[PDB]
């Protein structure tokens, strides 16, 4: 079932070795500690790191990285997935880089001594230690580790250094395999947006009493229909890497689907489905995002029900704005600020009535992390640069609009997953956004 891709493990672990000493703060070593799995917080940096290095989260596991090697503290059973590939890697890198697998144990005192041993190696490396400072896990293993670490900061003079920006830069560019998983994920997002539209239109047509949150929950639970998922394989298996087939067990939601039908809408990052009655008029916002083998995608659409002329005109503009971002501003070397400011320019030119209501960002880098907060497409970030192989959630919205004649409240939102390739940006989510196909009349 579980097979670690060891050429991928080697390349990514060595990339991390090569890059971490020049992370901000100049860490001399890295320590990442995964305690018990927390399925409620899948995007913690240490979990992302496991998914990146190994393809899987390894609970109750410590990984420390140095110039000359790597220490993994993990159970005998998990060591079985690693020992052959590590021995092969060690033989090749015999005079450069040595991975040591220290087998943990439930026997009291055993892991404690390993942690003490590891602290000796860390302090020998240097006083600056790179850590995922915001991560939180439970369990005996990490709790014993924290006691050792806290003292080593008190016994020796160690300063923990957060490495979020460094990891974000290291993870940004997607290799061939990752780009395939992102396309599978994105086609999954397409399928669920299609299901969402069909359910929405039916609920509106049938005037049923239902809240936005109940409707999005209905869609959300569709992913557990395994036999429905199996039938997606002809669309999805050709998008998987060479030698791989679609596996239903690796498809999940990136977040709970969001429906907001008004009159109040929320485009903030924290926003969820509204709790109020489905309003079958004007603008209805929908968002869903899928993970395939932990790679996130995102799609957002606006559906129009008997829209006013101002709604259709502004939806037409929203399409043109997304096109300007995707096919003009998303360029290798561009900063988030240049991209966001280019969007602001386009709105000021064509639709200044929409300047105030525009979202203060147009999305983010996306991948194993659904939203990379180190690479948000806003005016503030002038210190990241788009690279070939980056994948973006290009998501834009306008809130707090009213029709000038009826006073009807509305909002607009459109999002797509976009991959930078050598041939340029490639939109991975292909569910329709043509106004004629997202507009319904009753």
């Amino acid at each position: 079932e579980v097979i670690i891709d060891f050429s991928t493990f080697e390349n990514r672990l060595l990339a991390l070795r090569d890059r971490f000493p020049s992370f901000d703060g100049s860490p001399s070593s890295l320590v990442f500690i995964l305690g018990s799995a927390d399925e409620e917080n899948p995007y913690q940096k240490t979990t992302i790191l496991h998914n990146w290095l190994l393809g899987y989260e390894f609970p109750t596991t410590l990984i420390a990285v140095f110039k000359e090697g790597c220490v993994v503290i993990t159970s005998a059973a998990k060591t079985r997935y690693l020992e052959e590939g590590v021995a092969q890697m060690n033989k090749k890198l015999e005079n450069t880089f040595k991975i040591e697998l220290w087998q943990s144990s439930k026997e009291p005192g055993h892991n404690l001594k390993l942690f003490e041993d590891l602290v000796e190696r860390v302090r020998e490396a240097g006083s600056a230690v790179g850590l995922a400072t915001k991560d939180s896990y439970q369990g005996k293993f990490i709790t014993e580790w924290k006691g050792v670490w806290d003292t080593a900061v008190e016994k020796h003079g160690l300063n923990g250094v957060d490495v979020s920006l460094g990891l974000s830069s290291l993870w940004a560019v997607k290799d061939e395999k990752e780009q395939a998983y992102l396309q599978v994920s994105s086609r999954g997002s397409d399928k669920f947006m299609n299901l969402l539209s069909d359910e929405l239109v039916r609920a509106v047509d049938e005037e049923i009493k239902i809240t936005d949150a109940k409707l999005s929950d209905n869609v959300e639970n569709e992913i557990d229909k395994s036999r429905f998922l199996k039938k997606l394989s002809p669309e999805l298996t050709p998008l998987c890497p060479k030698g791989e087939k679609f596996d239903v067990n690796y498809l999940d939601w990136a977040y709970s689907p969001i429906i907001q039908s008004g009159p109040k809408y929320d485009l903030r990052v924290s926003a969820r489905s509204s709790e109020t009655q489905l309003d079958g008029n004007g603008c209805i916002l929908a968002s869903c995002g899928i993970r395939y083998k932990n790679y996130c995608s995102n799609i957002s659409r606006t559906f129009l029900i008997d829209p006013s002329d101002e709604m259709t005109d502004n939806y037409d503009f929203l399409l043109l704005l997304q096109e300007e971002i995707i096919n003009n501003l998303l360029r290798v070397g561009a900063t988030p600020k240049q991209i966001y400011d280019g969007a602001v320019n386009y709105i000021n030119s064509k639709k200044p009535e929409l300047s105030a209501g525009f979202t203060k960002n147009v999305g983010s880098l996306m991948g194993l992390e659904f939203r990379d907060s180190q690479f948000v497409l806003n005016n503030k970030n002038d210190y990241r640069k788009v690279e070939n192989g980056d994948c973006f959630n290009i998501s834009l919205g306008f809130n707090n609009l009213k029709d000038s004649k009826t006073g009807a409240s509305y909002a607009l939102q459109l999002a797509d997953t976009v991959q930078l390739t050598s041939g340029g940006p490639k939109v991975l989510t292909n569910y329709t956004k043509s106004r004629s196909q997202i507009s319904f009349y009753f």
